[PDB]
């Protein structure tokens, strides 16, 4: 019964699988709504944006998306969940490039209106349903393993070390491949936390914000790639949220920029500058937030909030 | 010629003294104009506010003050400025208290209103220009003075690391008072930096920060209060401002205190409740800022930003 925004991930057990059925009606009765809603959304964007042919390209997948959903039968025995299952996944395949081809449309396109406030609040709405959309829709699917510490896509003892530690590694590896080093990484603070968790959100987020800081260090230690400034994580669990400081010494967000950072498109070149406004949308989706404290001429801390599970 | 908020603080030398004139006459033509701003802002008082004794106690001490200045000949000769100094001591000297007084005053009377917001827009509004007053009047005063590297008040050449040195062994002597100890503080970043820049009002802020942090620390360590956690402190120097990062192990401010530690009169307890928004009025009237990020079961990083002189 563990919900976020509005909504709830089904918690629950069954040896002859109940849980199943009452968890793809509940699929049957949400995704489409929604998806109706984010065809809306389309349909209200400026026309000459809306005329794009990738912004037309998504708009079509999500209508298709939503005729295969209400042409589905209704759900009644394990056979027809089993089938749900099947379409679930597709669907997920068939929309794992939204994200970028939505980038890409809206790149030219958005020049051409006079309203600032008009893409950000359509892309923050789409790519937070979005989110929304992948978790309830994982998570049914993942409802069918057994996997340990895992009830669905919920982890029961999550550890904020050993998720950071993923990340880091592969930051670190990327950051290899482009620059011949990477910072290394120290962790502190609440070390040996383990609370019930969705992994989902920090995997997109963390390795965003894990990319930046090390660019940022990387970049401004262009004359001794081989002795960088470490970055410093710093994990805080209270009874409320879980708080994840990632702090460099990259030389900071210059005051120039620094209105423009969390803006949909806008980059200094790990390019393609979504990682900031997509990591704040997922997080405020959550009922958290992310917060920059720039201190130009030495680095920034970036605070990551996420509230706990009720 | 160097200015604040629609304020300048006169740079300027003769061997004569003709510089000396300039600025008193400037004095006499500022100071009056807003203590008269100031008597307005008692006379809009709630008036069961502006009734209490202590209340009025200031309100009497402004008009004298009011007085006393338009009272005074315009200034023609040395004889005349030198005789003005003699004033405007003696008002710095008979407005000390002036803080502790407001604090005090509106204690009780504060709660028989059902406006909040007045009392902040009151204080931040009549502290702000006493911060301005004080620098004003100083700075006249110093000008006769013949000090290494200091231009008045301004500190041609100012030393954040040493500033900082100055008021953490006060912070220190203050908590070893209290504790029996205090946490050792590191400094970082720019240490190394120096600059024109005026350090009255880094005078009241520093040590009201360094004291929180040491309460904080040591509140948090009651079970060893011989080994506590160091405070940090970043100096960041960049074109446009200074950032001093004061960043504890203390704890951190919970959850239910964190919409109401920028409140006047609000504390957990050195104990008065006027540190931080004192402090952050301070910050802004002077075009930074100061920003407080909470990690709950941590600690706090404390973010003060003053910008440069032009
Ligand atoms: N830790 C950081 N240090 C310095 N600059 C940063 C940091 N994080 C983000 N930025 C700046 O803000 C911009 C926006 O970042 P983002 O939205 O992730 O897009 P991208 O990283 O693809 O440019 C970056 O291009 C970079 O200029
Ligand atoms: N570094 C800090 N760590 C923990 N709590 C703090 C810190 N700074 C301020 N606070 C909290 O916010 C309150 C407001 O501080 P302030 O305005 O300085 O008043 P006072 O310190 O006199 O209580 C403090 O009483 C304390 O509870
Ligand atoms: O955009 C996406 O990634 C997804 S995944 C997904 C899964 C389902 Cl079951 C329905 C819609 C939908 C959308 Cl839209
Ligand atoms: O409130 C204060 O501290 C001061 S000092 C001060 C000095 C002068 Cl010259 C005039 C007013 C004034 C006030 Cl009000
Ligand atoms: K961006
Ligand atoms: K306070
Ligand atoms: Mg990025
Ligand atoms: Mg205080």
């Amino acid at each position: 019964v563990r919900l976020t925004p509005t909504m709830m991930l089904y918690s629950g057990r069954s040896q002859d699988g109940s849980h199943l059925l009452k968890s793809g009606r509940y699929l049957q009765q949400e995704l489409p709504v929604r998806i109706a809603h984010r065809i809306k959304g389309f349909r209200s964007l400026p026309f000459i944006i809306g005329c794009n042919p990738t912004i037309l390209h998504v708009h079509e997948l999500y209508i298709r998306a939503f005729q295969k959903l209400t042409d589905f039968p209704p759900i009644k025995d394990q056979a027809d969940e089993a089938q749900y299952c099947q379409l679930v996944r597709q669907l997920l395949d068939d929309h794992k490039d939204v994200v970028t081809l939505l980038a890409e449309g809206l790149r030219e396109s958005r020049k051409h209106i006079e309203d600032e406030k008009l893409v950000r609040y359509f892309l923050d709405k789409t790519l937070t349903s979005r989110l929304g959309f992948r978790m309830l829709a994982t998570h049914h699917l993942a409802l069918h393993e057994d996997k340990p510490d895992f009830v669905g896509i919920i982890c029961t003892r999550l550890s904020p070390k050993k998720i950071i530690e993923k990340w880091v590694d592969f930051a670190r590896r990327l950051c290899e491949h482009k620059y011949g080093n990477a910072p290394r990484v120290r962790i502190n603070g609440h070390v040996a936390a383990r609370f019930p968790f969705i992994p989902m959100p920090l995997d997109y987020i963390l390795p965003e914000l894990l990319k930046n800081a090390m660019r940022a260090t990387m970049e401004s230690h262009l004359d001794t790639p081989y002795n960088v400034p470490d970055v410093v994580i710093t994990i805080a669990n209270n009874d409320v949220d879980l708080i994840i400081r990632i702090s460099d010494r990259g030389g900071g967000i210059a005051h120039k920029d620094l209105d423009r950072v969390m803006d949909y498109h806008f980059t200094t070149a790990h390019g393609f500058g979504f990682g900031l406004p997509t990591s704040r949308a997922y997080a405020e989706y959550l009922g958290g937030s992310l917060q920059l404290q720039s201190l130009q001429g030495i680095g920034t801390d970036v605070y990551l909030r996420l509230r706990h599970i009720d």
